[PDB]
Parts: C-alpha cells; structure tokens; sequence
C-alpha cells in the first residue's frame, strides 16, 4: 500500500534537515559524524549488533522513510534520529569516537531543525 503523501512542504523541510544533519562536519578534523551511520552493518558481518539493537536504523531507512511519507510529522522524523543515535550509545561504549558523535549529531538536528523551522517563520 502507499501512503497517502505529507503536504509537499512538509516533504520539504524533512529532507532539509536530514540533508544538513548528514552533511555536518566536525571543523577541527573534517569528519562527517554521520558517516558512519548511513548504512547499517550486516547481520552476517556484526550478528552481535543485531543481538542488542531491537530497532536498527541509519539514515538510508530515514530517507526512505521520509519519501514515502511514513513520518507523519517533524516529531516523527526527530524520533527515528534520536533512535538511531540511541542505538550508537547502546553499541558504542561512553567516551568512544562513534558515541561521542552520536551525542553531537542529535544537538545539530535539534539546532538545524529550529534554524529552517524559524526560516519557514
């Protein structure tokens, strides 16, 4: 079945703030913090991710999610990144490279949420 489509400039604004949060760079090193959460391991490489993370996500599922309007909301949207970010600090341990940007990476969809959000007036 389809889903019925959000209003386009919901769509919109989805897109663009998944689109800054995946491009956002540490400035000291470059790094894009997303990196490393586009594309999920496999179960046949990391069987052992799959046995503590009851809901995976990375951002090609949110993406997906977003073009066939199954987020029905900006809260929707910002509940499977808070996830996947949530699934990095179960798997990461505290203090790591991957858990500490996964921290960061939920202030910047808050912060680029509220930048287009107050655009858009």
């Amino acid at each position: 079945e389809k889903l019925s489509p959000n209003p386009p400039n919901l769509t919109k604004k989805m897109k663009k703030i998944v689109d800054a949060v995946i491009k956002y760079k540490d400035s000291s090193s470059g790094r894009q913090l997303s990196e490393v959460f586009i594309q999920l391991p496999s179960r046949k490489e990391l069987p052992e991710y799959y046995e503590l993370i009851r809901k995976p996500v990375d951002f090609k599922k949110i993406k997906e999610r977003i073009r066939n309007h199954k987020y029905r909301s900006l809260n929707d949207l910002e509940k499977d990144v808070m996830l996947l970010c949530q699934n990095a600090q179960t798997f990461n341990l505290e203090g790591s490279l991957i858990y500490e940007d996964s921290i960061v990476l939920q202030s910047v969809f808050t912060s680029v949420r509220q930048k287009i959000e107050k655009e858009d007036d």
